[PDB]
DNA sequence: TTGCTGGAAAAATAG
DNA sequence: AACTATTTTTCCAGC
């Protein structure tokens, strides 16, 4: 049976079952790189797969593989290789064999334990855009095709000779590393350019905006060179909420004869870091 | 040393 | 070719 294969939840008496459905946010690693762990469910455990309906005794396979996000098209992902992890804290055992271009990663089911399994032991790989797109027929775009679903199945042999196979796909999860949480950063300006010897005040309006913000402008070159840094004062004594009113400082160089654009951002703490804002300082 | 990550700087890209 | 604005990869540091 292949992958792409529509098959079902459920089936007669038969029916896999997510018990657990992993957390929305789950940033995967590169090779590259060290595992970033396992896929893990809200609480804090993992995800729970289950097949209900299996009255036998016998130890079944229950496979894993990273597909694509949107359900009417569940396909394994192109971008993405679900991880095998291993050791300690890894209370499943596991193995892995390859089916067509994608890592399949098959857990035992057992009767003992009703069926029902932890994926604790899976992690998600992520491969470079640019190698998979060199694959000859291969069309998907990796660039922001970032969403995978973590895709169960099972294959139940009916000692009648043929086999029910079932399937189940999780909630989609976000494998991208989302980069802030805490920070601040502007949406609008008040002034962009300016004479050498400044003095004007700027209005700044974003967002996070603490009472320990600065504003620092900064120059480099066409060789991205740190040639100039100069934090700038910000009427901290007073202001809006989210508005900070900073006072342009004056360039280095008064005697430039013509303008020279200029960057200039907010920090909050050693790390926490807007982006990078344009200014431009005019000859006088 | 293994993982395992959080946070980022460095490297790539789309327009 | 060179810019910017965004994304993606690689690195680094702390367990």
């Amino acid at each position: 049976v292949p992958l792409e294969w529509p098959l079902s939840s459920q089936s007669g008496s038969y029916e896999l079952r997510i018990e657990v459905q992993p957390k929305p946010h789950h940033r995967a690693h590169y090779e590259t790189e060290g595992s970033r762990g396992a896929v893990k469910a809200p609480t804090g455990g993992h995800p729970v797969v289950q097949l209900h309906g299996y009255m036998e005794n016998k130890p079944l396979g229950l496979q894993i593989f990273i597909g694509t996000a949107d359900e009417r098209i569940l396909k394994p992902h192109a971008f993405y290789q679900v991880h095998r992890i291993t050791g300690k804290t890894v209370t499943t055992t596991s193995y892995e064999k390859i089916v067509g271009n994608t890592k399949v990663l098959e857990i035992p089911l057992e009767p003992k334990n009703n069926m029902r399994a932890t994926i604790d032991c899976a992690g998600i790989l992520k491969l470079r855009n640019a190698d998979i797109e060199l694959r000859k027929g291969e069309t998907d775009i990796g660039r922001k095709n970032t969403r995978v679903r973590l895709v169960f199945r099972v294959h139940i042999p009916e000692s009648s000779g043929r086999i029910v196979s079932l399937q189940t796909a999780s909630n989609p999860i976000e494998c991208s590393q989302r980069s802030a949480h805490e920070l601040p950063m502007v949406e609008r300006q008040d002034t962009d350019s300016c004479l050498v010897y400044g003095g004007q005040q700027m209005i700044l309006t974003g967002q996070n905006f603490t009472s320990e913000s600065k504003v620092v402008f900064t120059e480099k070159t066409t060789d991205g060179q740190q040639i100039w840094e100069m934090e700038a004062t910000v009427d901290k004594d007073k202001s809006q909420p989210n508005m900070l009113f900073v006072e342009i400082p004056e360039y280095r160089n008064k005697h430039i004869r013509t303008p020279v654009k200029v960057n200039f951002y907010v920090i909050n703490g050693k790390r926490k870091r807007s982006q990078p804002q344009h200014f431009t300082y005019h000859p006088v």
